[PDB]
């Protein structure tokens, strides 16, 4: 008899580390808009939980290698599934399906991007970033429907969320991801050609250098990206809080744990 | 709008090589004895193999790397569990889950033996191939009934195709893999110590050289273990073959296509 | 006393290797239609030779290493500009800077294509490859005519040798330069992720194996690729023979060596 | 239209970056004693800067690559022969490529010595920095006189500026360079096989490590090599202001800024 | 001729660096005991330091590279034979050769146990060390006895070094040893598959990082294993101190020193 | 209880690798000439095969790992001296230890010019070579007569032995040795700086390739090292004819199987 002991383990700890919860915020103050029960809420947070570790998957492949995170990842999309299984309604696994179908395909065409070594537009980004972030949430939106319209406030707070993310990794690069300043400076800067060539020795010597980190900063601040994303944060940031009242006034009532949530993560 | 032509590029490539159709050949074989619909049977082809190729994900790692490989394996996972939702049967999704699971763990312990480098019994190995190989099979052979007992052939039939595998690659290494000659060997040899070395360094520097290849067939042969394993395979043969009798007798019928599958395997 | 055995070691080395005189026998078939001293014609082989072998620096950077090898390249670009000191025009240098530059700045943007994965256009191709070639064709024409329009021969043989030697490789890929069968087939190919993830793994590995060198290949002739190239070889080599005999008219005389070193080059 | 944007970027790069301007200081200063246009200390200035920086060539290399610096060398050198061609002395040609070839000599010397790990005498030193460093002061010598005797002045300045930065890197390695220091420490020393083996393992390792340099530091000071070196300096340091003074008595004139370069490099 | 400068090198390097003389201390603390000369005293201090550095052949083998320090090594084999040949008693040959036997056989399993990761239990651990580390010890005993029962003091002696130091470096990992902690670790942990991961990736990559380190400090932590070795270590000074009373009471007289050494020693 | 399986692995592994009895053979022809007892030869040939066996210490290093390798050799040692503890002879370890002590020390200056990159005389190579080589050769003679001069033929064999391995090595080098062809060329060729280049980039690539081999060869070849050679062979083999005939006169007898060995050697 052999068990999931070997299997688990990758599991058993990346479920550990702490986190901030915000998408267990964003399911515990949903339900007091409209009531579930609490097994279908653990049953939602279970399989959430499980879909984003298994997006994840120090590192846990330098603890436990590459070819057991891969098997723990298959592993993690049959518990995720096995976990779906449970929930009452008929039209859940089309839901799950599709969602998950949507965040693939964003997560592909960002590694595509970055491998590449070809800079998406602004308009190109912010879709790839929405299926990517809102597949997610729009899929934990219609779980909990199943089991008014939502549309505009996921796109919006998966685009608070991953720009204000983007902001907090530059102003407080080295796995050459293109962010929102990078796009920006990598049109409107005058060392081009120095920019795209630190860009190219970075995936050739396999990462970047604490120098190199500082010039690269230093061109995108003299090209005034850092401004021009800080202004688009306020801006998404305005419409994502104009964008939940919209809900508030059809429910007749007032998330005050959502709104909570909204003002831990204030600029 | 974004398509599925990154994601999907890695698979499309891996279903395109030719292969012998031993599982096509059981699937072709079994539904005449119990008669399915055309697109039944095309739906369960299609799952059974982008399982296959989920297990399997020049190498596609090597054209495509490694980040989109895994993505590509989580992308046949949704598509194996999206075609195998149009099965009008309602307990199909158990029967995929739990089949999958047994093959996840099964994998999990044959990467974990050889990356620990410790030699499995004769009986746990056996235990390990029969979930891992007729995980698959009998996940095939449950949805087909579902849409007598066929344990004990699964079973014979997972372990006469794993052994004979083995043969066909030694007899007619380089990965660290312990087959049943290499484990027969560890434990009826004099130079014990120079085949572990050999192992050891073969983990060490990430693969083996011709001359070390060389030595270790020489050892493996000097042991008898090449004997002993042919003999275990023309054993385990006389058991497929005297097994598929018992099932000819109770369903009234011959498969003649089953039949001469496995006398295209004849040792 | 130190002396120069060191710094021109490299240069002695390549200088010794045999090569096919296309631009020698150009210079000994020119010098028929306007007569010059045997002086000026060495000199002008040697400025030749030698901006070719600066050039082009077993590899003499594998046997001299790589600073060796730059210093060793100044030292023929300072024994070029001393030979060419000896001239009786006074206009050379002129000539001799700027057609440098041309050649300078064609490699430049060679380099840059091939480093940043990203694929020229055919026109913008055909611009490089005419700086980069044809610089030496026409410095070699305006230094002889100094001591008729000759733009357009010069361009079509630029381009003819270029496109003939990318025939000769292929037809007959490891250094990710970026021919014009590639540049057709990768705006005329179904499998453009493959081609690209092709590419990006080269660079990424450094090199290609044998295995993705057919892959490539069998791409390209799956696109017709290997075809329009030929009929643009042809289509040179016409243009060429017939540019040619514009020339042959005016002077009131004919090469007999020109065409012949071309019929050396038949198709 | 290809323009000159990607060629010249190392060099504006390395242009840009701050220097003491000691050779900038020397001009400014010794066309007091001969007047000058302000357009040919232009042209003088902008010759040496092209000469040093294609000698140098964060490193650029690192940023730009290997190939691009090598193709932006030439590009210097083209750049240098062109400002050079606009001088009214018709003898500047001669000048600017004897004193190349012997910049060219001296470096080749000084990168054999390292690569080869043979340890020059100290007259070999002592010439093959006269040669590499010397070139550049007597070429911006003769061409502004072009446009007394020199020699002497320009060999005492030339290796008091060389030692004086050697002490300046030890006393305040890794590139396995034979400084003086080193030349005298390796024949004046009890554990030349310690020593020897550490230049062999540098060599080996590609580098040292701070454990390697203290030994190698801490068996320098044990043979007294450290104060041998100062004390050169102090002598070469004497010899240069003594022979600022015969060239100050001859042309009835004092110059108060020469002397406060020097004063700026007291010791 | 040629000298012994080169082989030399490594032993006269390694023979400088200070140390605390446990052993010097024990060979000034035994004869006083039994009364010798100080010719064979002196003569078993270096024939035991001889022993001890080929045992231990920044370090050596990194200033002088691998094969000098293996030549080097057995250039110290014959150093101790030459001066053990020196002394009187005519049985030293037969006790050097048998200890210096149970010293090589104990370093090469403690060298395959690390090698193959195949942790030993605790016996055989202690059965390894007391070979290892008391060959040496009762070497010494047994030299100074030819020019009362010493195993029991010596096999408390070997262990409480052992482990006191294995304290001493935990306490207070990155070469894969297996130390006592570790070994009850592996047996009384939950997180088993982790720290075997941990150390299979530690012998993977050739190292570990600060973090892996602190996660094995933290999962021995966890088992307890940090106080049942500080108890172990309890236990054994407790035999060490009641064992050097039983031979303090048979030659009527009290060692003065090598209790002050033991003192050096506390906890 | 831990045994001599694992230390002794690489000593039973490299000892049943077939070779040349060369020195078998003189062993087994000398005692004809001063009569021995049986068990005597034995021990004899013993201590020659192990000392020659840790000499040399696919490899057994490659096979075993490096740490192991070292530890056999101890043991090896350790081996040797043991069996020669059993000799009759009171003054054998004296001459024991002072032929490994040539021997050790011919082998570290071999080593140590190699990896320096300075190409030794031929009149220190051949002392090199006499000390390393003859070592073993008389010491074995020293054995026989303790349990007429040998100098000269001992010299001789071990020259014609170590020149004529050289010579059928290269006319039938990826190791940096200074073989005698090699220093004949460093001191009569032209392409000096070509053959150091070549060294040099074999020391700091790890190896050289086939085509660096052929233009090793060839440089070889043109500066007539490859006949200078032979002709010392020829030379060297006519003195060591001479020197035996010098021995077989004054014993009054004639070696019919020394003679069958050397004309086995023929040049």
């Amino acid at each position: 008899v052999l068990g999931d002991e070997i299997v688990s383990a990758p599991i058993k700890y990346l479920e550990s580390l702490p986190s901030k919860g915000f998408r267990e915020a964003i399911i515990d103050g949903m339900n007091g808009w409209l009531n579930l029960p609490a097994r279908s809420v653990s049953i939602i947070k279970d399989v959430v939980k499980h879909i984003h570790t298994a997006s994840l998957l120090p590192s846990a492949h330098i603890i436990f290698g590459v070819s057991q995170t891969v098997n723990s990842t298959s592993y993690l999309w049959t518990l995720a599934i096995d976990r779906l299984s449970e929930l009452s309604s008929p039209k859940s696994l089309r839901i799950f399906i599709d969602e998950v179908r949507k965040m693939q395909i964003g997560q592909s065409f960002d590694l595509h991007w970055t491998a590449a070594l070809q800079c998406p537009s602004e308009e190109e980004y912010l879709s790839m970033i929405d299926m990517k972030t809102g597949g997610l949430f729009h899929l934990l939106i219609r779980l909990m429907i199943a089991e008014m319209d939502f549309s505009g406030l996921v796109s919006m707070t998966g685009r608070y969320f991953q720009i204000r993310d983007d902001l907090s990794n530059l102003t407080s690069l080295d796995e050459g991801k293109y962010s929102l300043p990078l796009i920006h400076a990598l049109k409107h800067t005058k060392n081009k050609v120095q920019l795209e060539s630190l860009l190219i020795q970075r995936k050739t010597q396999g990462g970047m250098t604490l120098e190199m980190k500082r010039l690269a900063i230093q061109i995108m601040k003299e090209a005034g990206s850092l401004e021009h994303t800080r202004k688009v944060v306020l801006e998404l940031q305005d419409a994502v809080h104009r964008e939940l009242a919209k809900l508030e006034e059809a429910f007749g009532q007032e998330n005050y744990v959502i709104q909570l949530a909204l003002e831990r993560l204030r600029i």
